[PDB]
């Protein structure tokens, strides 16, 4: 994903 290092990707 595009949320820093929160969600898997």
């Amino acid at each position: 994903x595009a949320a820093x290092l929160l969600l898997p990707x």
